[PDB]
């Protein structure tokens, strides 16, 4: 409808796949080469389905901060025959608050879904499903089941991936440029 949705659509069309684990179907953001991200609660194993194709996982790392606190981001390297467009220059360098964000989802259940979530707060600490979690972003939308892994963008930045909600608020794990230096 406007330039927020335009940036979100550009990311979804080239940089997302549908990931399936034993814990469900997730929106999965491809960042560069064969490297993608997914919520840690997807419990990625040795094999994952990518757009319904059996795919070997070459590496999977559940990120934690230097206090050994969960960040809820898993970085996955996929044994895929094709690279993602490199979008690392759209990742923030620092923790921040944002205006006018869009949450975008692409699954069998929710195809081509875009939600204008508005203002995004650097919330910080969240007890997420009983697990102490850091670097949480918060937005005021009744976010449901089937949204996990959804991409949070502003015009020009890819800032997080949806990891939960409490019925009134939704929560995303930050993406930072420093996670994807090689």
């Amino acid at each position: 409808m406007g330039p927020g949705f335009d940036f979100a659509q550009a990311i979804m069309k080239k940089n997302t796949v549908i990931a399936r684990t034993e814990k469900g179907e997730f929106t999965m953001l491809g960042v560069y080469d064969r490297v993608a991200v997914i919520p840690t609660h997807a419990s990625v194993g040795e094999i994952i389905y990518i757009n319904d194709v059996e795919t070997r996982v070459l590496d999977a790392c559940a990120l934690r901060d230097l206090t050994d606190t969960n960040l809820e981001i898993t970085i996955v390297k996929l044994d895929r025959n094709q690279k993602f467009r490199d979008i690392r220059h759209f990742l923030p360098r620092c923790e921040d608050d944002y205006n006018d964000a869009v949450l975008s989802v692409h699954t069998s259940k929710f195809p081509n879904m875009y939600i204008p979530v508005g203002q995004v707060t650097n919330y910080g600490f969240l007890n997420l499903g009983g697990t102490p979690t850091h670097r949480i972003l918060m937005y005021n939308f009744p976010t449901r089941a089937g949204q996990c892994g959804g991409v949070v963008t502003t015009t020009g930045k890819v800032i997080g991936i949806h990891v939960g909600g409490n019925g009134a608020q939704g929560f995303a794990a930050m993406l930072l440029h420093s996670y994807f230096t090689d």
